[PDB]
């Protein structure tokens, strides 16, 4: 699996809704449950093309201190996967939240794509 694939299989789901069920079907179904329960995971619901046409939008700091992070001009629809308190793996369970928020993304490579989701704000 390429860093964009990657990406795209943790934080794309587009969709032009998110049920009380949504995030523990899809952290199930996008492999994200498989050797521990993932405590947070954003999906973005915009198209591929508006999300990375934000490795050309405002360039900003990175949570860990690398250059090569990007938020979006425009809010975007997103839904956040938040591990619940009575949790236990393997049954992972999630609170599900949407939102519309800017997004940070981190970007790599030739094309120059997404391969990190850092924040929402
Ligand atoms: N600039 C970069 N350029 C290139 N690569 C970079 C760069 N920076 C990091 N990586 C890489 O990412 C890898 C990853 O393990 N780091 S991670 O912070 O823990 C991932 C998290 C985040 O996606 C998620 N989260 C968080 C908030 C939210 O709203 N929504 C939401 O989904 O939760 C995860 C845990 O926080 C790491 O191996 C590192 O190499």
């Amino acid at each position: 699996e390429t860093a964009a694939a990657k990406f795209e299989r943790q934080h794309m789901d587009s969709s032009t809704a998110s049920s009380s069920n949504y995030c523990n079907q899809m952290m199930k179904s996008r492999n994200l449950t498989k050797d521990r329960c993932k405590p947070v995971n954003t999906f973005v619901h915009e198209s591929l093309a508006d999300v990375q046409a934000v490795c050309s939008q405002k360039n900003v700091a990175c949570k860990n201190g690398q250059t090569n992070c990007y938020q979006s001009y425009s809010t975007m629809s997103i839904t956040d996967c938040r591990e619940t308190g009575s949790s236990k793996y393997p049954n992972c369970a999630y609170k599900t939240t949407q939102a519309n928020k800017h997004i940070i993304v981190a970007c790599e490579g030739n094309p120059y794509v997404p391969v990190h989701f850092d924040a929402s704000v």
